[PDB]
């Protein structure tokens, strides 16, 4: 009996155990909760215990088997409330401070990482591997979107590998499942929840939360790096070039927007019913996710292939599809369409 195993576990018995791999709320006396997680994270959580300001759930006990994690039960609004009920004046500073926190937690951690167990240590080399084989992933889809690759692909394709192989001075701990699910506003500040994820990445690889994945304006994404990159600057000197930060951004934006492609475009080939979320029809969630790298993409001085590719298969899909780039319904109020 659960009840039981976690009584044992934390050494006093939960008055009430509520469901949200099982995630679990259990409830004890005068308020006090915890979360079980019944089935990376541990080891995380054991890596950030010491990091301050504090950005992550304590981690309190672990079973013996390791099937049973109780982690402290962070409190507070979603981002994703957050954003449905504010508006863009309202949520910048929000915004901001998340950005910020997270430069601390990179910047902090950055000189840390030999400290992460071998497989998370790990994680940006099996990942810069799994790069090689997505071009054909991609060669492919394009294939069956008519669009030809334009010269140069694969050559620059082999750049894009090198240069995710390759995070230098920017491999840090890195979240990598940021979403506005597990985003928290509290009143002792920002925090994050869910670290299955983590793993040594480039810093930059977690900024794609709002650079590329959560389809924020630019009146915002921009402000929100602005913010990032002062508190990452302050612990890695590397961030204060703007070349090279601005170089590491277009990789990683690059590489995002590749490896997203892949997942759903081949659904919004066939019909025109599908959401990405429900709040948001796939077809202009998929343009909004072109016309937005191509535009920040050049921003940030790129001009090569990967981008011409882009730039070929935002038109033929703006022309073949007549839907048009939008925003999701219920996010940061009625938005100027993009």
């Amino acid at each position: 009996p659960l009840e039981d195993q976690i009584g044992a576990l934390l050494g006093e018995h939960p008055r009430q155990i509520v469901p949200l791999a099982q995630v679990l709320r259990c409830h004890f006396q005068d308020g006090h909760s915890v979360i079980v997680k019944s089935f990376g994270e541990w080891d995380a959580l054991r890596f950030l215990a010491a990091h301050v300001p504090a950005i992550a759930p304590r981690p309190l006990a672990r079973s013996k088997d390791r099937r049973l994690v109780a982690m402290e039960d962070l409190r507070g609004e979603t981002l994703a409330r957050l954003l449905e009920r504010e508006s863009e004046a309202g949520a910048r500073r929000p915004l901001v401070r998340i950005a910020d926190a997270l430069g601390h937690l990179h910047g902090a951690q950055a000189p840390r990482v030999d400290g992460l167990p071998r497989a998370l240590r790990d994680e940006y080399r099996k990942q810069a591997d799994e790069c090689v084989a997505l071009r054909g992933k991609v060669r492919a889809l394009l294939g069956r979107a008519g669009v030809e690759p334009t010269p140069g692909f694969d050559g620059a394709w082999l750049e894009l590998v090198e240069r995710m192989g390759s995070p230098g001075p920017f491999l840090t701990f890195t979240h990598g499942d940021l979403a506005p699910s597990n985003v928290l506003l509290t009143d002792d500040g920002p925090r994050l929840l869910d670290f299955e994820y983590t793993g040594a990445r480039s810093a930059l690889y977690d900024v794609m939360f709002w650079e590329a994945v959560v389809p924020f304006p630019r009146s915002l994404a921009r402000p929100m790096t602005q913010a990032y990159r002062r508190a990452l600057a302050s612990h890695l000197p590397a961030a204060r070039d703007d070349a090279r930060f601005r170089r590491e951004l277009l990789t990683l934006k690059t590489h995002r927007f590749f490896w997203w492609l892949t997942f759903r475009l081949d659904e919004a080939l066939a019909g025109g019913d599908a959401h990405w979320v429900p709040g948001w029809r796939l077809r202009p969630a998929y343009l909004f996710y072109l016309q937005n790298y191509v535009s920040t993409a050049r921003r940030l001085g790129a001009r090569g292939p990967l981008l011409k590719t882009a730039q070929a298969l935002s038109s033929r899909l703006r022309r073949g599809w007549k839907e048009r780039a939008g925003y999701p319904d219920h996010f940061l109020g009625k938005l100027k369409p993009p």
